[PDB]
């Protein structure tokens, strides 16, 4: 598909039994999801955004389905206001910027 | 051009005769540049994202040439960690997400 940028490029993603709306975010290195209690091992991390840093939990090799496309990779979980689909997963589903 | 996302989508922009590197950011509503001098009246503004809120200066109707494509629009200036081209100007240069 082609997504214009007149509005936030929000799409439906699925992670396990949870469906959520998330930004397709070319300015995000990583995928940052709102608080959720995912299974398995994780490591603490600090990530920096526009106003400073937040603390997140890094989970590796998490399958996520984005608009019907399969992805699997690192997901950072923490107190973000918005779910962010970062470059690590955007490349997996074939996403490019075009103009 | 078509831009893939294995690297940060950083491009050269021209603003006030100065060349800067800036991030093409579909996850940004607004265009926000690191501290610099621009002419004209600005309006104090606050923006909030991951990590909290910062104070910026809003300049209107500022021309930026992004990768050879001309835009004229609102540019926020402030303590952003990185120069960011947001959706207000991405739409002007015909930028879309495709996969
Ligand atoms: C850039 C501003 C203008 C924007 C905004 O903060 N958008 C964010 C997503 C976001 C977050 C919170 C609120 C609203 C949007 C998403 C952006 O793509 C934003 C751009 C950016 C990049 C680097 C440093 C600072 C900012 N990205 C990010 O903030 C995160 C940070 N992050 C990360 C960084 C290091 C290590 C691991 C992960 C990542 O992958 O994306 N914004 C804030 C004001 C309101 N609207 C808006 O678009």
């Amino acid at each position: 598909p082609q997504i214009t940028l007149w509005k936030r490029p929000l799409v439906t993603i699925r992670i396990g039994g949870q469906l959520k709306e998330a930004l397709l975010d070319t300015g995000a290195d990583d995928t940052v999801l709102e608080e959720m209690n995912l299974p398995g091992k994780w490591k603490p991390k600090m990530i920096g955004g526009i106003g400073g840093f937040i603390k997140v939990r890094q989970y590796d090799q998490i399958p996520i389905e984005i608009c019907g496309h399969k992805a699997i990779g690192t997901v950072l979980v923490g107190p973000t206001p918005v779910n962010i689909i970062g470059r690590n997963l955007l490349t997996q589903i074939g996403c490019t910027l075009n103009f």
